[PDB]
């Protein structure tokens, strides 16, 4: 203004200058410092550059009522309104009033006496808190990539251009030119490319020296009543105080973390209320604070120091995945981290009540690797100190690892260590009589979907350690978990389902900025069922975390039901953002049913939540809606679903809310149970439903999760049967194809008898030479048949990868190349989708196999009794595999034989190899019985023919 400049849109430059940060951020920020300003409206011109909030600063006028005019400008209705922000200045004043010229200046303090109000110190302290201060990987490749690509110019090619002057005519003037606007892009340019580290690696207050002096005047209610407060989001306030961060580095976190540090420092002094409001809130907050630091750090030591926990050694499976997280990179960092980070071992150090910790210690195996690690091992030993309880125990122990989040990817080596017990696996195989525990795999399959989209495929590799597999049997399919929900089934009425849903809400403790449902969690605390929580108040771990935290209730009105009509198509979410279509659901949700406001209680807190999370209950909503709808949605939903039915119909698009769409139908199939109470509740379900599964099946057919689909089909069938009953009553058309599609779903079943229920080499290489002259694998499967390193000449999938790795077994690199295949496998493994059925064995084969093929590498590496032991292993595996589908089995030791085939070949150096190979043929011999067991004619022939060709061309003992 004084140089009057910015009107040039030097602001725009300043705006451009802002391009570091988001809009008018410092404009906000230093408007704090604005108060330095004959500016009375005059600084504010800079708001032209930049008319509300800072009148709090205008309390500096109180430091007067021209503001009231300046208010009255906007309005004076605020006469108290924001004064907290000033009350912070008043805190600052109180600070000046507390413990200097400002201190001298403190006398204005009586100024409030326009107000008597000090009770509003009720809501207080946020800024009283907030007020501290004013009170290499790019270098990887010399090799072909930067040859294929180029490499970054560094040397004098940088300096190459330094010869200049003449043409800068343009240049120098271009600089003079709109570079006068443009050039600061230079000033703006530098910003980029560090991973710094600095976050940890890179005199605010001693309002610290002032810290509690009010609470001193106030009798430590900042402890005490601010304890009695619940301090509740006053905690979460801190998070908000963080939340702003963009560059927190020289920006907030340095203060802001220090704030957390102070918040810790706040949290620090805690004696009673620390748990005794909630450490639970507190800890997971620190956990989040960690999780932030995790997401991120230097003061995370304080976050460590939070392990102070002396009575708070009551820290718990609270502390578990936290600890579990707490590991994760801690050493991998600059050991300055480790310098403390061993505090985990300080954490480790006292066994008392660490049994769970021990029980939970599992990944400390990964903590037992690169450290120390030995201590971790020693801890893991101290963990394992009980008894290497194994077979399922480790498995259970392995099963016991779910306490954490996704990526831990840590200790899984024991999965490899399984084979070391794999006799116990036979012993494990002893388990046959029951319905479970092959899911120990599914536990991997769980891990398989677990963390799936995220980084570090080397996690997905651990399926290799998990790969020894695929004899499992005796069911179709998958399962759910968490009898807590059954413990929740202890609940009764869908307020319970809400109370249950509320768990999912409580199940949001979770992460940034969505914290709003705390108020909803408060809104939860509304009496509605609320004693349902008091009803719930007996058992639960999770509850107290909330019970400590949250906890006279409120209604809402409604008018037009049909006003919700247009959603389902729109909520069909033709475009992306199912969340939007869910926002439309959320709109359908925001469309306010008197079924539950208790639902609507969070609807906004819901609205910004994870859609599906809401959208899940959208079903539960829809059911309440269904429960509500007289004909209303009953009519309305009917087509609305029929829309969702049509939603993908005729090559239209439904996915990933498609299930979510079906999920409604699911909770329709499911949560509808008494809805329109009916003898087939199927009828009732159909009644609760939009009444045609015939589509829903096809919809499910798209959903393609068969059993339900099949059932839903069977329902659609039953619907057709109902329709047939209706046809009776009348007293892919006809859908036997749909039924065949269902048989194809029964094919999608992949249980062969059910499929039957649904039913109710070189010459190949020659044949392939035509192909050689869907393919590579077929070729390489034929290479997996024929002489890989040899018939690799036919390369002029996994099979190929295998054949390649088989070729890569020409040697060495295969060990890596395997990993690639193993990855390619692990990918193929990851390529698993829908997890409902058999052929996970067909999946797990090379998994169950190639690792052996991998394990074979010792042959390329390195008495031969190992080979026997491996044959024995293969045999043991075979025994393990003994009962199986030869169809499944088909490649497997065949591969091994194929593996053996050349394995013996370059091994013809050793005569024992031939004998081993003979024993391997003798191993391969068993195939015949298996082939007989297969009762597969084409199968047995080559073997002896091979055997005849093979070292059983020796043919001495005729066995």
């Amino acid at each position: 203004p004084e140089t009057l400049d910015e009107i040039y849109n030097r602001k725009s430059v300043l705006l451009t200058l802002i391009a570091v940060v988001l809009s008018c951020s410092p404009i906000c920020e230093k408007q704090a410092l604005f108060a330095l300003c004959v500016k009375k409206v005059l600084e504010k011109v800079s708001e032209t550059f930049g008319m509300a909030s800072h009148l709090d600063y205008l309390v500096l006028e109180w430091l007067f009522i021209l503001l009231n005019y300046t208010n009255i400008e906007d309005f004076y209705r605020s006469c108290y309104k924001v004064l907290i922000p000033h009350l912070v200045i008043r805190s600052h004043f109180d600070e000046v009033k507390s413990i200097q010229e400002d201190w001298k200046s403190l006398l204005t303090d009586c100024f409030p006496k326009i107000l008597v109000n000090i009770l509003p110190y009720f809501a207080y302290e946020g800024t009283r808190d907030s007020g501290m201060a004013q009170q290499h990987l790019f270098i990887s490749n010399l090799p072909e990539i930067v040859v294929e690509l180029l490499m970054t110019l560094h040397e004098p090619a940088n300096s190459s251009a330094s010869q200049s002057t003449d043409l800068c005519d343009f240049s120098g003037d271009l600089d003079p030119a709109p570079n006068p606007p443009h050039f600061p892009s230079h000033v703006i340019k530098a910003t980029f490319a560090y991973i710094s580290n600095c976050h940890k690696t890179k005199l605010s207050k001693s309002p610290d020296s002032y810290q509690k002096i009010l609470l001193a005047i106030c009798e430590q209610a900042a402890e005490t009543n601010n304890v009695y407060k619940k301090h509740r989001i006053l905690k979460i306030y801190h998070l908000f105080v963080s939340l702003l961060l963009k560059d927190i580095k020289s920006g907030l976190g340095g203060a802001w973390a220090f704030v957390l540090r102070d918040v810790i420092y706040t949290l620090i002094h805690y004696i009673n209320q620390r748990p005794s409001c909630i450490m639970d809130v507190s800890l997971r907050s620190f956990s989040l604070c960690c999780d932030l630091l995790s997401q991120v750090a230097l003061e995370n030591h304080l976050h460590v120091i939070v392990g102070t926990l002396i009575p708070l050694v009551y820290e718990q499976v609270e502390v578990q995945k936290q600890v579990l997280d707490l590991l994760k990179y801690l050493v991998i960092d600059n050991k300055d981290n480790e310098n403390l980070y061993i505090t985990i071992k300080l954490l480790d150090p006292f066994p008392d009540h660490v049994v769970f910790k021990d029980l939970r210690i599992t990944q400390q195996k990964i903590k037992y690797s690169r450290g120390l690690e030995e201590i971790n091992h020693f801890l893991s030993v101290s963990v394992y100190d009980a008894l290497p309880l194994t077979r399922l125990e480790g498995l259970k122990d392995l099963r016991r690892q779910l306490e954490l989040h996704k990526d831990q990817m840590v200790d899984i080596m024991r999965a490899s260590q399984d084979n070391p017990q794999d006799g116990i696996m036979v012993k494990l195989v002893v388990n046959l009589l029951q319905l479970s525990k092959m899911a120990i795999n599914h536990t991997g399959e769980k891990e398989v979907l677990e963390a799936v989209g995220s980084c570090l495929g080397e996690v997905g590799p651990i399926d290799f350690s998990t790969i020894a597999i695929q004899h499992s049997k005796d069911a179709s399919y998958t399962k759910a978990l968490k009898l807590f929900e059954d413990k929740e089934l202890q609940w009764t009425f869908i307020m319970l389902t809400y109370l249950n849903n509320t768990l999912v809400e409580d199940c949001v403790k979770v992460r940034s900025a969505a914290v709003t449902c705390l108020k909803n969690i408060l809104a939860t605390k509304t009496g509605h069922s609320f004693w349902e929580i008091y009803k719930m108040t007996t058992d639960p771990m999770l509850a107290y975390l909330q019970p400590f935290r949250t906890s006279p209730l409120s209604e809402n009105h409604d008018i037009w039901i049909k006003t919700l009509t247009c959603a389902f198509l729109d909520s069909g979410g033709t475009k992306c953002e199912i969340l939007q279509l869910l926002k439309p659901m959320c709109e359908v949700k925001t469309d306010f049913c008197q079924t539950v406001l208790p639902y609507l209680i969070h609807d906004i807190l819901l609205q910004d939540t994870n859609e599906s999370w809401r959208n899940l209950l959208s079903t539960h909503v829809q059911g309440f809606f269904t429960s509500c709808l007289r004909h209303f949605s009953q009519t309305s939903r009917s087509t609305t679903p029929a829309n969702l039915d049509s939603e993908s119909e005729h090559f239209f698009r439904c996915c990933l809310d498609k299930k979510s769409q079906r999920t409604m139908l699911a909770v329709v199939d499911y949560m509808r149970r008494q809805k329109r109470p009916s003898s087939g509740t199927i009828f009732n379900d159909a009644f609760w439903l939009d009444l045609n599964y015939l589509e829903v099946a096809k919809v499910a057919q798209s959903c393609a999760a068969h059993f339900t689909a099949l059932l839903y089909a069977e329902i659609y069938a039953d619907k057709k049967s109902m329709d047939d009953q209706e046809k009776r009553s009348l007293a892919e058309e006809t859908g036997i194809s749909l039924q065949d599609l269902l048989l194809e779903i029964y094919r999608s079943i992949g249980e062969p008898d059910s499929l039957y229920g649904c039913g109710g080499c070189h010459i190949l290489s020659v044949y392939l030479k035509g192909l050689d002259y869907e393919l590579e694998e077929l070729h390489y499967q034929a290479a997996w048949r024929n002489m890989q390193w040899d018939h690799c000449t036919s390369v002029s999938s996994y099979h190929e990868s295998l054949y390649n790795a088989l070729q890569s077994l020409r040697d060495s690199t295969f060990y890596e190349s395997l990993k690639y295949a193993r990855v390619k496998e692990v990918e193929e493994m990851c390529k698993r989708s829908l997890e409902s059925v058999y052929s996970l064995y067909p999946t797990l084969s090379r998994l169950q196999a190639i690792g052996e093929l991998e394990s074979i590498g010792e042959l390329f590496s390195r008495t031969h009794r190992q080979l026997s032991e491996v044959y024995i292993k293969w045999q043991k595996h075979s025994q393990l595999l003994k009962d199986s589908d030869f169809s499944f089995q088909e490649p497997i030791m065949a591969l091994r034989t194929v593996i053996l085939e050349i394995l013996m070949e370059k091994e013809m150096d050793n005569s024992q190899r031939e004998c081993i190979k003979d024993i391997l043929t003798k191993h391969l011999v068993e195939l015949s019985i298996l082939a007989r067991t297969f009762k597969n004619t084409q199968l047995p022939e080559r073997a002896i023919f091979q055997i005849k060709q093979y070292n059983s061309v020796s043919c001495g003992v005729s066995e």
